[PDB]
C-alpha cells in the first residue's frame, strides 16, 4: 500500500520534517498534497507534473515546503500550527488516484 511516515513525528518549532514517501506505482504522472485527511481542493498545498518536473503551489502552499521528484515532501522553518494531517494523492498514468495520509506534531 502507498503510505506516507513524517520524519521526525516529533518536530521542534522552526525545524524541519521530511514526509517520506514509499511504495510509489512505477508509470506516475503527478502528485498533490493536501493538508488535512482527505483529498480537499481547497486545502491543496502543492501539485506536480512528473513530464514536466514542474510544481505548482496550491492554496495551502506556506512558502516553507519543497515537493520532491519522489513525492516526498520537505517542510521547513514549522510552526505550531503546521501540527496536523497530510494527504498524498498519486496520480498513475492512466489516471487513476492512489492517496495516503501521514501526520507530524509541533512541539
Amino acid at each position: 500500500q502507498l503510505t506516507t511516515e513524517s520524519m521526525p513525528f516529533n518536530v521542534a518549532e522552526g525545524k524541519e520534517v521530511l514526509l517520506l514517501v514509499h511504495n510509489l506505482p512505477q508509470q506516475l504522472f503527478g502528485y498533490s498534497w493536501y493538508k488535512g485527511e482527505r483529498v480537499d481542493g481547497n486545502r491543496q498545498i502543492v501539485g506536480y507534473a512528473i513530464g514536466t518536473q514542474q510544481a505548482t503551489p496550491g492554496p495551502a502552499n506556506s512558502g516553507r515546503e519543497t515537493i520532491y521528484p519522489n513525492a516526498s515532501l520537505l517542510i521547513q522553518n514549522v510552526t505550531q500550527n503546521d501540527t496536523g494531517f497530510y494527504t498524498l494523492q498519486v496520480i498513475k498514468s492512466d489516471l487513476v488516484a492512489e492517496e495516503a495520509t501521514g501526520q507530524f506534531h509541533v512541539y
